[PDB]
């Protein structure tokens, strides 16, 4: 399985960089506890989105896994290196099939 | 902090060129009416110049899904929109609408 | 209810041609059982992606069904690889299948 980081904003996608791409996968490995390795990460920009009403700069976003200080980061990442106003930073954290914990004695 | 907006994203093959800001206004004032919400908890999102099939033609197409946490006549506007806005014909829109984490309804004998 | 098979990519969009959309419509169609009218194909290239540290060519694909994959999922992966050009290291597939949670029979 593959935690995956999705990032939908209309910034231009030339402000987009490898850099940040890099280090929007470092934030996101340690965040989750899991290797770089299986980390995917996708940055959709150029979009044509409204955030409350505004299309000003904004940022919609999924960090979805199977089964919180780093997600601080997540948000200051978005913020400071697309230069979106924190308040159009949304992320949703999404476990998926992860209702149900076992234990045996 | 804290808080759920819905909202409605349009995957189309149309060039996102044709992706107006009037468009936008209207959609994001037509899925809030459609909710009953106010406009400053929706969010639009039109992904456009896609590279789409739909039932294997790669004719204009949209493909879309209104997202809440926690609708017919909805689902008729959001058609009329995509049809009279974006000139897709009707019988290539197709739309889902996913309430997440929305199971289960908990009442106490009190309430 | 239309299956939906989505691509995440960063190859450009100019590299996805409609051959290869019109052979994964029908390769989605014929792995699901289900009639090509009613599947949809969206690829979503010229994306700014990682997968596993590197920038290289890469996908992330989801399979959504509403209400077997081994087989198919390697067909998948073969066109990914074969049409895209994409090493099929490099290629993520999630097959999901949404409400499905649950079926009841009565005897009968
Ligand atoms: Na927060």
């Amino acid at each position: 399985s593959m935690p995956a980081f999705t990032i939908n904003t209309n910034i231009p996608q030339s402000n987009v960089s490898d850099a940040f791409l890099k280090k929007a996968s470092s934030t996101v490995a340690k965040a989750l506890g899991k290797p770089e390795s299986y980390v995917a990460i996708h940055v959709n920009g150029g979009q044509a989105m409204v955030f409350g009403g505004s299309t000003d700069p904004c940022a919609v976003c999924v960090l979805k896994s199977i089964g919180n200080s780093h997600s601080e980061k997540l948000f200051k990442l978005l913020a400071d290196e697309l230069k979106i106003p924190k308040n159009r930073c949304y992320i949703e954290f999404v476990n998926i099939d992860a209702s149900t914990m076992a234990f045996n004695g």
